[PDB]
């Protein structure tokens, strides 16, 4: 069916001819689809394809067992796959993207809608490629910590010159993110070329507030290990790894925001004047270079199509409501710049900017090792308050409709009765009761009072069972759904911030050097680099050497055998397996010496035969 | 010994640090309130903030008492998640304050109660005041005639509603979550730290003199005096050495049933049992093969032995 559904999305019969026989080029489509990204399948590079052709020594492809591992999954022959992992090689590459086709095949036998036995049990098998990932990487943890970091972030050229970690987060394998090896190897591509790592966080801000502060701030050592993407003096070059390093570049990106927060908030306190001021000057400035720089990461997406680059856009989410706001303040700034009443309405276009710009300082305090799980805290939490809210809704308009056909018996066809069927309720659940509006005296002398609207005696009564209802009931509900999700949110969402933090990774290490404001130098000469060379790749690698190659095969090995050896061993000493080979030899104990008294019962009598003979 | 060291040392107890610098501060208020007029009343200002701390002083004195001690270290713990809190309160806070003073004062100058006035009624609405006369003031009727409405002034109502909802309803009952989950592992860290920290208390108040603090300028003089007249003039027991050979005996019976109890509770345990019925029984498996097969080859030599009678 796989093979069906992408021969027909690229070669554009019917229900395909049975005696097709699939190609090992159209095996190396399906491989490509169900990736997605820009996995490039052996089987679809070029000169396999004209090897193939011109066959249709080198039949014995280098590395037989990574050809077995898809044929075998491919075939949902999980003991196979398993057979082929153990014997083997860049076993952490094979088992985490057997991990990305399974999820795949999964999603994929749903969408067609197969039998829904095989959409199941591949999700168990994803899952049982998975944490043999893991349990082999937490035992790489264990021997030598420094070759499991060249063991992931070796350059996985079988696997379309990957790296173990490109290919667990596009497995979205959270587990393998969150452990303790790849975690400090984030923090390594995070500091960048910096040691520190000392209240750290401080003196990087130290450095960009005062520039001679970084000839003090002790740098990383000259080779170390540098992440690096497609592969007097020494003061400018140190100028340099500052100046690019991730952690640098996010605060410095953090000082241009909260820069432009403070210029956002003082031009729509004061008043604007015809011709804009020089404060709003640099807030327009700052609008439009960051959109050149929020569709430049579109334009430099890793898919090909631009439909498809997008999708992969709009899968970020703060990012496209960045867009939505780009646009809304330059709608604003024309009528800005336009004259009474458009001049009056520009303002107020700004004041909804204004929420949004504060909003998006959430995210970036979502950085910090708490705050940033306690951001998305808030998110799980609202979709539980949607619920909360339509129940509101319910019983709000219960005590507003009723009393606005109580108190206000004669009045025409106006918008003006459903604006108060909202607003005093409402304005209820947070405080107020509104004390003279709950029962005004009526019909009495004081002057002889307005007379009491007849049903008057029951607004009293349906409001106060509405504040027993919102105010209390709901109120605990709400308070009880929190405090029991909380427990299953904080322990998923700590996971998940650890996953986020790879994304943020890549993120900063694309953006440019200068700030928001001064981006358009960096992006001046990425399009002069860009059309001079016309006119004449993401990820962090290390490209290691051929003999180094072999070694961190044969360290991988070693934790391969040492995995599958306890194993084996922590199940011949688990404790109920020790109760079964016991309950086993007694079996046989008891037919083995039910033999032997009953053939001693032969030579009882023969010794007292021969007693007799002698 | 070091004078930066003994600085150190007292810098520890936090409490102590903020002793000086209130004791600080009302020297500062004797200062100005024993200065002329204007600088009077500022003394006596000085005088309210250090009634405000001497005040909470109280509940480090509420300490010995054997449930009220961990309750204030439960809300010393509970005050970084109102810091996470009180971060986000300002965001929502601060946002609803921007957008209110854009919308409902158009026309100002700049002065700093621009910040007083974002900052003021959005706060107080957290604790429920609504301030209902504001909400939506009526405008561009008659009634006089009232003054003309602010363009796009129904943003005000809406935008508040929405901080309303998010402060009291959401952030509240999040850090009641938060305090709620976090309640256990805090009973046991602090009712621990109490117990710990009640040592502190009694070797302090050991080192303490006899006469009170508005007496005790009679104990220091008397002990400063003695103290240089005397260059001219912990509470271990002291244990003599028989005892002390007796409490070597009774630290060796300890270490010898600790040491040889953990061992019985090690056999005694029932993968322990487990263990060794297996390997023992692997045993008699080898054993009693070994006697099938001896015991074959034994009768058939007394199959020969009787042929031969
Ligand atoms: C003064 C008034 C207008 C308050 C404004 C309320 C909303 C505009 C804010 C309040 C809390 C915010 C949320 C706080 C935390 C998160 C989690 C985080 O979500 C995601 O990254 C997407 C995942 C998801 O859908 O939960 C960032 C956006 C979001 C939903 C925020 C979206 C905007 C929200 C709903
Ligand atoms: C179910 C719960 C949790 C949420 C429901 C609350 C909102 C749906 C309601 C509550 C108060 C309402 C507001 C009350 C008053 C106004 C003013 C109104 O503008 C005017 O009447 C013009 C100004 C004037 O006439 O003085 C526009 C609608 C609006 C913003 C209302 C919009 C809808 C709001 C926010
Ligand atoms: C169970 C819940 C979800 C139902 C809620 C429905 C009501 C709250 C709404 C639905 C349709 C609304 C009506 C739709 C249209 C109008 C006309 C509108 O007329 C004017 O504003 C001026 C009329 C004129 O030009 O003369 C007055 C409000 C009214 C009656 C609305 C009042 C409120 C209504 C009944
Ligand atoms: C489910 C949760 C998220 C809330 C549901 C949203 C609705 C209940 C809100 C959203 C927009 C609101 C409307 C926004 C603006 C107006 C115009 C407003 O008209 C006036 O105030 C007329 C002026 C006057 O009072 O003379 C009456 C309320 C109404 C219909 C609001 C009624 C309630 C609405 C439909
Ligand atoms: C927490 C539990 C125990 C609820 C307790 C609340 C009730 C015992 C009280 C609270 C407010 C009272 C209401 C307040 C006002 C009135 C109006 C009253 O009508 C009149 O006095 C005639 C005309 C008028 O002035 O409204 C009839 C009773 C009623 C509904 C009252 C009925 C009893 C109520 C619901
Ligand atoms: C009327 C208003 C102005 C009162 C202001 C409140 C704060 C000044 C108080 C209220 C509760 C106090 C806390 C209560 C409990 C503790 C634990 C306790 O910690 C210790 O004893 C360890 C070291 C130390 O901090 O002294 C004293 C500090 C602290 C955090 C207190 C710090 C000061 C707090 C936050
Ligand atoms: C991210 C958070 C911290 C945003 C907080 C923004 C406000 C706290 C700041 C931003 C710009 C500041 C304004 C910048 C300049 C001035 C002019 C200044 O004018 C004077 O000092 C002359 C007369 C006087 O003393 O008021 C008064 C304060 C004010 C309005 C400031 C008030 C406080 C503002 C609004
Ligand atoms: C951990 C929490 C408490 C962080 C909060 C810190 C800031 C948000 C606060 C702390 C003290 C506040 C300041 C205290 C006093 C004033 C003076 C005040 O001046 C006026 O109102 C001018 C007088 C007039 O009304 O004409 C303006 C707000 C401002 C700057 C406040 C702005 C907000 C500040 C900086
Ligand atoms: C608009 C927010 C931000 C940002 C995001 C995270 C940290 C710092 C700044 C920016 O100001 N420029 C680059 N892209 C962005 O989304």
């Amino acid at each position: 069916h796989l093979v069906r559904d992408v021969k027909k999305r690229e070669y554009p019969k019917g229900n395909l001819p049975p005696d097709y026989r699939i190609s090992l080029i159209d095996i190396g489509l399906v491989i490509e689809y169900l990736m997605g990204g820009a996995y490039r399948c052996n089987y679809t590079r070029k000169r396999f394809r004209t090897l193939y052709h011109n066959l249709f020594e080198i039949n014995h492809f280098p590395f037989p067992f990574h050809e077995l591992m898809v044929w075998a999954v491919l075939m949902k022959r999980q003991k196979m796959a398993l057979f082929f992992w153990q014997h083997g090689e860049e076993a952490m590459a094979k088992a985490l993207v057997a991990c990305k086709l399974c999820k795949a095949m999964a999603h994929e036998a749903s969408e067609n809608d197969m039998v829904d036995d095989i959409s199941q049990e591949l999700n168990h098998n994803s899952r049982d490629f998975g944490q043999l990932a893991v349990e082999l990487l937490d035992q790489s943890y264990k021997q030598d910590e420094q070759l499991a970091m060249k063991l992931l972030t070796y350059e996985l050229k079988n696997w379309s010159n990957a790296t173990c970690l490109q290919l667990a987060v596009a497995a979205k394998h959270r587990d393998f993110i969150a452990h303790t090896c790849s975690q400090m190897l984030l923090t390594d591509m995070w500091m960048g070329r910096l040691r520190m790592r000392k209240n750290s966080g401080l003196k990087v801000i130290l450095g960009i507030l005062l520039p001679p502060s970084i000839l003090s701030l002790e740098f990383k050592n000259k080779d170390d290990m540098p992440y690096m993407t497609q592969a007097l003096i020494p003061l400018g070059r140190k100028i340099y790894e500052f100046y690019n390093a991730p952690i640098v570049k996010f605060w410095f990106y953090t000082l241009a925001y909260i820069g432009y927060l403070m210029l956002f908030n003082y031009i729509v306190l004061v008043k604007m004047e015809r011709w804009p001021s020089t404060q709003e000057w640099i807030v327009i400035s700052y609008i439009f270079t960051l959109g050149i720089e929020k569709m430049r990461e579109i334009l430099m997406s890793e898919p090909g199509k631009l439909l498809q680059k997008v999708k992969v856009w709009l899968q970020e989410y703060w990012n496209v409501t960045d867009l939505i706001a780009i646009l809304l303040f330059s709608v604003g700034m024309i009528l800005r710049l336009q004259d009474q009443p458009f001049r009056s309405d520009g303002r107020v276009i700004y004041c909804v900017n204004i929420i949004y710009w504060y909003i998006r300082l959430l995210d970036i305090f979502g950085v910090n090792k708490y705050l940033g799980p306690y951001v998305m805290m808030i998110g799980k939490m609202m979709i539980d308050m949607m619920y909360f809210v339509i129940i509101m809704l319910v019983v709000l308009m219960s005590f507003g409709v009723a009393r606005q056909a109580i108190l206000f018996p004669n009045e025409e066809p106006s918008w003006k009765l459903a604006k108060n069927i909202f607003y005093m309720p409402y304005w209820m659940i947070y405080g107020e009761v509104f004390a003279d509006q709950i029962d005004p005296p009526c019909g009495q002398n004081e002057i002889q009072l307005p007379p009491c609207k007849t049903g008057a005696w029951i607004v009293p009564a349906i409001m106060a069972c509405y504040l027993l209802v919102a105010n209390i009931l709901l109120v605990n509900l709400l308070i009880a759904v929190f405090n029991n999700t909380f427990f299953e949110v904080k322990s998923i969402s700590n996971q998940v911030w650890k996953f986020q933090r790879y994304q943020l990774i890549m993120t900063f290490h694309e953006r440019p050097v200068l700030p928001p404001p001064l981006i358009i130098f960096s992006h001046m000469t990425m399009i002069f680099q860009h059309l001079c060379c016309r006119w004449r790749d993401y990820g962090l690698k290390l490209f290691i050497t051929d003999d180094e190659l072999k070694k961190v095969h044969d360290f991988e090995e070693q934790c391969i055998e040492e995995y599958f050896r306890e194993k084996d061993d922590r199940f011949n000493s688990s404790n109920d397996e020790r109760i079964r080979v016991t309950s086993e030899r007694v079996e046989n104990m008891s037919m083995r010496l039910e033999e032997v008294n009953e053939r001693e019962h032969s030579m009882k009598a023969s010794l007292q035969t021969v007693d007799i003979r002698l």
